[PDB]
């Protein structure tokens, strides 16, 4: 793999608003969110707990449809 996916750098308890804190980029397999989406990310709220490591999906995220 060599792009890179946004992944939880901390738990994210479900209907949190993301932050910048909680969001790295990693480059991780399956794909994730694109890391060079994480502004866009900004203050949406996740669906369900996203444990630490995880990579970001599109379908954990209420709202996101680019």
């Amino acid at each position: 793999m060599n792009q890179a996916s946004v992944v939880a750098n901390q738990l994210i308890p479900i209907n949190t608003a993301l932050t910048l804190v909680m969001m790295r980029a990693e480059v991780v397999t399956p794909m994730g969110i694109p890391a060079v989406d994480i502004p866009r990310l900004v203050s949406m709220q996740v669906n369900r707990a996203v444990p630490l490591g995880t990579t970001l999906m599109p379908d954990m995220v209420k709202g996101y449809a680019p």
